[PDB]
DNA sequence: GGTAGACCTGGACG
DNA sequence: CGTCCAGGTCTAC
C-alpha cells in the first residue's frame, strides 16, 4: 500500500541497495544497542528512523543493505541520498579488517567476534548525540529511548507521519535553550536530566560560542574534544567519551560504564593497578579506558562497541 | 583530593 | 509491594 511503513516486499520499486555483506553490518546489533536511540523495527527486520533530516526504513539481505526514503512523488532513494546512508554507517571503514586485527591481539575478542559480526559505529550528529547521552545518565536503553522520543516530539520539527507514528527531527540548540524547557521536559519524565539539557543548551549558545564550537571539535584531538565536552553541565567522562566516539570521530575514545567494568573483570581478570579504589571511580575508570586502548589500539572504541553490544544481546 | 549521597523513573523482582 | 537497577554527574566534606 501507499500508506504506513514500507517493506522490501510491499513496495519493490521504492528501494535502492548499497553493497554490504552482513559481516560488515548487522542492523539488529547496531541500531538498538545504545549508540543511537532513534531507530525502531516497525516491521520485522525493517528499521525506521530519521537519517540526515529525512525518515528512512532500512532492511538487509545477504550482501545487500536495502534503503527507502520518505521525503513529492514517492521514488527510490538517489545516489546522493544513498551516500548519506553510507556516511552514517561509516562504510568506508572495513569492519572485517578491524575484527581481524582485534582478534589477533585479543584471544577473548576473537571468541566473541565469531558470534557477533557486523557491529560498527554510527557517525552521529553532535547535537543529537550530546543531548541523547546527557539523558543516558543512570538510565536503561528502553527508558532513554522514551525520553528522547518525547523530547523530539515536543521540541523538534515535524517531518512526516507513517501509520500512527509522527517523526520529528532532533531539536535545535535554540529550541533546547528556550524558556521553561526544563519544566516541560520534567513533565515528559526526564527527571533531573531536564536541567542538564536546558543548562547545556544555554551553556553552548551563551558561553561557548554556539553550534560552531561543538562541530569544530571533530577537527580537534580526542584529548581536546573530551576536555571541552566535560565543560558542559551534565557531561562527565563517560558521556563525553560516548560523544567523542560516536559523533566527534574519535575512534580511540572508550566509554567506560558498569557493563565494561564487568567485562574487564570477568573476561580479562582486570584490576586497577595505579588507582586507589577497587571499584568504579574517576581514577579507575580512566585507568580501565587506557587499558582497552593499549589492548585494542587506535580503534579501541569500536572494539568496545562489539563487546558492549554482544553483552547486551545476552 | 578521593568519595558517600541527592538527584528522577519505569519495568523489574523475592 | 519494598528494594533494585539501568550506557552518571555533581560536589560538599
Ligand atoms: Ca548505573
Ligand atoms: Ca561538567
Amino acid at each position: 500500500s501507499e500508506f504506513g511503513h514500507r517493506t522490501l516486499a510491499s513496495t519493490p520499486a521504492l528501494w535502492a541497495s548499497i553493497p554490504c555483506p552482513r559481516s560488515e553490518l548487522r542492523l539488529d546489533l547496531v541500531l538498538p544497542s545504545g549508540q543511537s536511540f532513534r531507530w525502531r523495527e516497525q516491521s520485522p527486520a525493517h528499521w525506521s528512523g530519521v537519517l540526515a533530516d529525512q525518515v528512512w526504513t532500512l532492511t538487509q539481505t545477504e550482501e545487500q543493505l536495502h534503503c527507502t526514503v520518505y521525503r513529492s512523488q514517492a521514488s527510490r532513494p538517489t545516489p546522493d541520498e544513498l551516500e548519506a546512508v553510507r556516511k552514517y554507517f561509516q562504510l568506508d571503514v572495513t569492519l572485517a579488517q578491524l575484527y581481524h586485527h582485534w582478534g589477533s591481539v585479543d584471544s577473548h575478542f576473537q571468541e566473541v567476534a565469531q558470534k557477533f559480526q557486523g557491529v560498527r559505529l554510527l557517525r552521529q550528529d553532535p547535537i543529537e548525540c550530546l543531548f541523547s547521552f546527557i539523558c543516558s545518565s543512570c538510565n536503561n536503553i528502553a527508558r532513554i529511548t522514551g525520553m528522547v522520543e518525547r523530547l523530539c516530539q515536543a521540541f523538534g520539527p515535524r517531518l512526516i507521519q507513517l501509520d500512527d507514528v509522527t517523526y520529528h527531527g532532533f531539536p535545535s540548540l535554540q529550541a533546547l535553550a528556550g524558556p521553561e524547557v526544563e519544566a516541560h521536559l520534567r513533565k515528559l519524565g526526564l527527571g533531573y536530566r531536564a536541567r542538564y539539557v536546558s543548562a547545556s543548551a544555554r551553556a553552548i549558545l551563551e558561553e561557548q560560542g554556539g553550534l560552531a564550537w561543538l562541530q569544530q571539535l571533530r577537527e580537534s584531538s580526542y584529548e581536546e574534544a573530551h576536555k571541552a565536552l566535560c565543560i558542559l553541565p551534565g557531561v562527565g567522562t563517560q558521556v563525553a567519551d560516548c560523544i567523542c566516539l560516536m559523533a566527534l570521530d574519535k575512534p580511540q575514545a572508550v566509554p567506560v560504564d558498569v557493563a565494561m567494568w564487568h567485562i574487564a573483570q570477568r573476561d580479562y581478570s582486570w584490576h586497577p593497578t595505579t588507582s586507589q579504589a577497587k571499584g568504579p571511580s574517576p581514577q579507575t575508570n580512566k585507568e580501565l579506558g587506557n587499558f582497552f586502548r593499549s589492548l585494542w589500539g587506535p580503534y579501541a572504541g569500536w572494539a568496545q562497541a562489539v563487546l558492549f553490544s554482544a553483552d547486551l544481546r545476552q
